[PDB]
């Protein structure tokens, strides 16, 4: 077979038919009427997908018997003038089989690993002392001129895929470069199902640790982001019930290998291996502090149009792009309800674009940062990006207006900027100054809006009081012999200063104090 | 058990569970139920707290007999080009593991002193001839495929811990990115015991020296910020015993002993002012040069709703960001009562974010500056940051009202960036200008303002000139037959100028210049 690669079968299946698929069955068929095989194989993928895994296992499946394994800066370090020297002494010991043949899957790989130290040049003459060209052309040009080997594969990976040069990916020279993406929620059932199949144990982890309830809720994160899923899990295992008190002066094997249970996995997820991505824990509880109460039914009406168009985004192809925007007065909860709608849509990928983890930056610091998120959200299949407070990602003040120009008009493209074919996009805005946006034309930008009011009687007051609870029915009844009838209007984030700010008085004055900060 | 780690029982037993958990304990369950051991651990902090502690010791109680310690810069050193042959002969004495003696000990670790000086990645490689791209992928993929078990155990610290190349950081590499903080109160206790078991007359120095009641006022700064309150405290003690001018040695002990009073710690308390993170009157006593004089309740309105506005940011969890607004006329002391309401709060962390430091800077260099003093409230659990004089910081002045836009975008985030979870923060805000930052949307910002008034009666101002005791009674006389009658308006600043502008006069006409010079 292979040894464990999960969730790779659209692609391992697919160096199949460009690399595996000669050499072994039609050396009777090519000698008639073929032509020359593969060159050479790239790998992109963000890192901890499973590019060099295949480098072992593709070194080892292909029965080749001689792996010239080589770092990627591992030429370089020699004296000026002779470092291109170690490549063409790396090639060499195949290009003597210039002159034979063989069979059983043809036997010289070159395994670059990172390719682009040595493989610089993207062109814009990269780097200085003349060596980061000559090792470049160097290896132009001993995988072409002249013919060479016929039984060669340069199994090339890198994590940084458009800077290798263009000239060194021509199919002359590196036949396939191939996407290595994270794998999806089906390939998440078959890596689980590898790195826990050495475990025996009882049977094959444990009788309650269910794969499939680690399939959907372990959700985006990528193969080794993975292995250490259950590599940590077992490393709690080897401090539980059987070593819970090694107690330093350590204990031998006395309570007899306690199986992985379910309570490892679901602490190993919860501390403290974060999915560096960031999905279903970004810490958007940062966001979220005091919860989501439903003080009123303009709370309903905002959160329901949430998947009365995040299942706009689930189920539609006229449509592949989505961008909403909240509005409304400051201080009402808009961050909050754009995180609430992205945390309760189920997307796999959600990042919150917030202008905190910005502060400083310029208008060009912004805007290479924003690139970052967006195609974060354009190597995922479903992903939504909540691009919070408009109006300080465009550094916006009302004095003479100043602003942004060069993050607007990177901001009213990527409202407009569709994903690769195929793949789908939620973008939720914030803002407080919509007849800011009116004049900039970014709610042309937005599909739709949705506007998030502040409370508005004195009926939602007490609602948005009943749930905190923070006040004693007596103590709720003179707040509620004012503002029923009244025309209160302020946010939800401001109601919860004033009750703060109330309960540090005395207990008898907690009430008027409330009711003094009320009136402005 | 084991050897002085103070203050540091959750993180150093964190990584029980990852590199000492495995690899030692069972030690043939390992392969039975098949799982790869840790590649290394990565140590945050601010600066001194035992993240070098945590190799030394680490390198010591795992019995591992070679620690490759090597340091920050210490592999860049040769020609261009010749860096990476330290980098790989680095792990090629554990790479001669890889022999029959495959698995079964096993000798690990690699000390990255300072990391961050190495690895950064910054993915547009902006860097000249091969900087920080070539050392870091040459890093990255000799702990990688092909690969043995394997022998390594890869430990790296920093100061600064996201410039970290974050390809590095999977759970292939660098599992654990441990966070290691200032102790608590009970963290210092274990600290303090520490260096002063050895400290002794017998076993300890004196009697009246307690480290539990020095381990609650010395609360905030850190553990090497400790141990040189220990070392200069029996320097201290030094001299306390020997004379010291010339040469001097002659003791041959004068008391025949020498013991450590609690008076010689508490002298260098007035040295180690808790340095970087904490104040004991650490010199912004400069802010009040006059002391507060309370002239009326519009002084003691005022430091009352700061010290009511204090018990929110203590008490409460529901708002863990409180921020206030001291505002008024120009020269009525707010300054004044900002570090006043911060004196009188006893927080850990209280530092000023004041404009007197920053004279010449320019516009980013602003905002860098005043996101150095807020992530170092970040790093504390409570922690008051007086931002005085907005309308400096903002370098503000109104003819066609120009201003930093850079500085106000890196301040309206920051009164609303919440700290990390349990952490809390007072923001106190001084300006002079009310208006203008309500039309720079600010107001808005802030939870509640302070109107700190000028004086407006005649009654305060006699009140306000009893407490300097400058004038005298009968002279006082000539000045309360004066300023009543008509209503004066001036501040508690300006007042000083005018009563030692008016003293440096004949003594004749003192009284008739101070009642001159208060008509505008
Ligand atoms: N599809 C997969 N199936 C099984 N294991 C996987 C898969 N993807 C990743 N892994 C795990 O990831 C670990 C190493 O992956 P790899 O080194 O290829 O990450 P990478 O970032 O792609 O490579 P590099 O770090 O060299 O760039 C292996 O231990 C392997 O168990
Ligand atoms: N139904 C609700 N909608 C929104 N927020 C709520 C709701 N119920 C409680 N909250 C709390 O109110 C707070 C709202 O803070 P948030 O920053 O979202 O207000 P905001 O209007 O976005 O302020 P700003 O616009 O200045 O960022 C959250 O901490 C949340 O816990
Ligand atoms: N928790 C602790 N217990 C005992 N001593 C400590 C502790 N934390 C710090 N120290 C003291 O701090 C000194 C070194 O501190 P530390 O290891 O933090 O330096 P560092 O910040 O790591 O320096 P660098 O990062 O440049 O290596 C030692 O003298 C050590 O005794
Ligand atoms: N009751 C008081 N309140 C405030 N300041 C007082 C009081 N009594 C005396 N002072 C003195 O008044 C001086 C005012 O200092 P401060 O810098 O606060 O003035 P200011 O109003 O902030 O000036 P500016 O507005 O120009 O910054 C302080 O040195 C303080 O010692």
């Amino acid at each position: 077979e292979k040894m464990g690669i999960g969730g790779l079968d659209k692609e391992f299946s697919d160096i199949f038919r460009r690399a595996f698929a000669s050499r072994v069955f039609p050396p009777e068929i090519v000698e008639q009427m073929g032509c020359k095989h593969v060159k050479g194989i790239l790998l992109y993928g963000p890192p901890g997908c499973g590019k060099t895994l295949l480098a072992r296992q593709i070194g080892k499946m292909l029965n080749a018997r001689e792996p010239k394994v080589v770092n990627g800066p591992e030429i370089l370090n020699k004296y000026v003038g002779e470092s291109e020297a170690n490549i063409r002494k790396l090639f060499a010991d195949a290009e003597e089989e210039q002159r034979r043949l063989g069979a059983n899957s043809g036997l010289h790989i070159i395994i670059f690993d990172e390719i682009d130290a040595i493989c610089k040049q993207r062109g814009s003459m990269a780097g200085s002392t003349g060596v980061h060209d000559t090792v470049v052309n160097q290896l132009l040009s001993k995988i072409d001129g002249v013919e060479q080997l016929n039984n060669i594969l340069v199994i090339g990976m890198t994590n940084r895929p458009d800077l290798i040069d263009e000239a060194l990916l021509r199919p002359g020279r590196l036949e396939v470069k191939m996407e290595i993406g994270l794998p999806d929620e089906k390939g998440r059932l078959q890596i689980l199902h590898i790195h826990t199949a050495r475990m025996r144990g009882h049977q094959l982890l444990s009788a309650d640790v269910d794969i499939k309830e680690l399939a959907v809720e372990t959700k985006n994160f990528s193969g080794a982001e993975l292995e250490g899923l259950v590599r940590a899990a077992q490393s709690t295992a080897m401090n539980r019930h059987i070593k819970a008190s090694t107690k330093v002066e350590v204990d031998m094997e006395k309570a007899e290998s306690l199986q992985v249970t379910r309570g490892d996995f679901l602490a190993s997820l919860e501390n403290d291996i974060k999915p560096a991505f960031g999905t279903n824990q970004e810490d958007y509880a940062s966001y979220i502090m005091n919860g989501i109460i439903k003080w009123g039914d303009p709370v309903t009406r905002v959160l329901d149009d949430g998947e009365l168009l995040v299942q706009q985004t689930k189920n539609s192809d006229r449509t592949p792009l989505v961008s909403v925007l909240l509005e409304g007065p400051p201080h009402s909860g808009k961050t909050a309800l754009a995180a609430k709608i992205a945390e309760e849509s189920n997307f796999p990928f959600i990042k919150i674009c917030s202008p905190d983890k910005m502060i400083g930056f310029s208008e060009t610091a912004k805007c290479q940062a924003m690139k970052k998120i967006f195609d974060d959200a354009y190597k995922s299949q479903l992903s939504c990006v909540v691009v919070d407070d408009i109006e300080r990602l465009l550094d916006y003040v009302p004095i003479g207006p100043r602003f942004s120009n060069l993050v607007l008009q990177a901001l009213l493209v990527l409202l407009k900027k569709a994903p690769p074919q195929g793949r789908k996009l939620l973008i939720i805005g914030t803002t407080s100054r919509k007849d800011v946006l009116q004049e900039m034309e970014m709610l042309n930008a937005f599909s739709t809006t949705i506007h998030v009011p502040n409370i508005a009687t004195g009926e939602q007051l007490l609602e948005a009081l009943e749930l905190l609870g923070n006040f004693k029915d007596k103590e709720r009844t003179t707040i509620a012999q004012q503002v029923k009838g009244k025309k209160v209007w302020i946010g939800i984030k401001k109601l919860l200063m004033l009750i703060e700010m109330s309960l540090q008085m005395d207990p008898e004055y907690r009430v008027r104090k409330f009711l003094a900060l009320l009136r402005e």
